[PDB]
């Protein structure tokens, strides 16, 4: 029955976070949730300003929840994301290696080739295709950037610090850490490789079909199996480098307001959810792609009480984290 301060990063989340704010005004009783957007630069300044009580709520990859999870940050996930369909809510996605067709090599000869990266830390972009390559990776193995950008020869994994790892900009200067920076995110990573300034992007198994309609245009690229072998891209599920968790709504653990967001979530999907307006849509916007929310969720579902993040993502995922961050071979 109060407001719910959202974290907006950058001008275009900022916009549409604006418009969502409008349109629930125009839906919603005098007496329902309310929303306010607090913008910031990146999805880690607004883990800081939720622990800080400058806002509420922002949804997080997550690769970034267990990030957002450590002290002194201490959030905790409570709504995530769904994707497919309601009448099959997919809590999860497939995590792929798109390139283009007959560019001539295979996984195990990632070596030299120039990368796209969604960016630093998150499930599809990063985690999952570098904790597959983590040993062929050329020694130190640490710190891990350094490494990375020793066995590409070029790539844009934006929010990782260009000063020391200018390898990891090459593909777009400054590694922005938001929609400012044309290569940022899913639809970002897939155009890196579009335009021609790398060899593979590493997105999800939707990105492709939210960026080509048209069948004769996605015939022109494939998808890397882990096996060394390519396949078309509609055959996804059986070339994938990974299930990951779905995105979710992270939240203070003390004072967290964890009963509004999902009161106002849930409201809102029911009057802007897919194909349910024409003034507003949650998922979806003419300012860009995945802002606030991914193009491609279809839904909300509330988190079960006091999950930690943790528990949330699971052992085996969060296994692969930390065998990143300290791995061994
Ligand atoms: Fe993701």
């Amino acid at each position: 029955d109060k407001t719910v301060r959202w974290c907006a990063v950058s001008e275009h989340e900022a916009t549409k976070c604006q418009s969502f704010r409008d349109h629930m005004k125009s839906v919603i009783p005098s007496d329902g949730p309310s929303v306010a957007c607090v913008k910031k630069a990146s999805y880690l300044d607004c883990i800081r300003a939720i622990a800080a009580n400058e806002a509420d709520a922002v949804t997080l990859d997550a690769g970034l929840v267990y990030d957002a999870y450590l002290a002194p940050n201490n959030l905790k996930p409570v709504v995530a994301e769904f994707y497919g369909s309601k009448e099959d809510p997919q809590t999860f996605y497939y995590a792929v290696a798109v390139v283009k067709k007959d560019s001539g090599f295979q996984m195990n000869q990632l070596r030299g080739k120039k990368s796209c990266h969604t960016g630093l830390g998150r499930s599809a972009g990063w985690n999952i295709p570098i904790g597959l390559l983590y040993c062929d990776l050329p020694e130190p193995r640490k710190p891990l950037e350094k490494a990375v950008a020793n066995f590409f020869s070029g790539s844009c994994a934006p929010c990782a610090d260009g000063t020391d790892f200018p390898q990891l900009c090459q593909l777009c200067p400054g590694c922005g850490c938001s929609t400012l920076n044309q290569y940022f995110g899913y639809s970002g990573a897939f155009k890196c490789l579009k335009d021609g300034a790398g060899d593979v992007a590493f997105v999800k198994h939707s990105t492709i079909f939210e960026n080509l309609a048209n069948k004769a245009d996605r015939d022109q690229y494939e998808l890397l199996c882990l096996d060394n072998t390519r396949k078309p891209v509609d055959e996804y599920k059986d070339c994938h480098l990974a299930q990951v968790p779905s995105h979710t709504v992270v939240a203070r653990s003390m004072g967290g307001k964890e009963d509004l967001i999902w009161e106002l979530l849930n409201q809102a999907q029911e009057h802007f959810g897919k194909d349910k307006s024409k003034e507003f849509q949650l998922f979806s916007s003419p300012h860009g792609k995945d802002l606030l929310f991914k193009d491609s969720a279809h839904g909300f579902l509330k988190v079960p009480p006091r999950m930690d993040a943790k528990m949330y993502l699971g052992y085996e995922y969060v296994t692969a984290i930390r065998n990143l961050r300290e791995g061994t071979c």
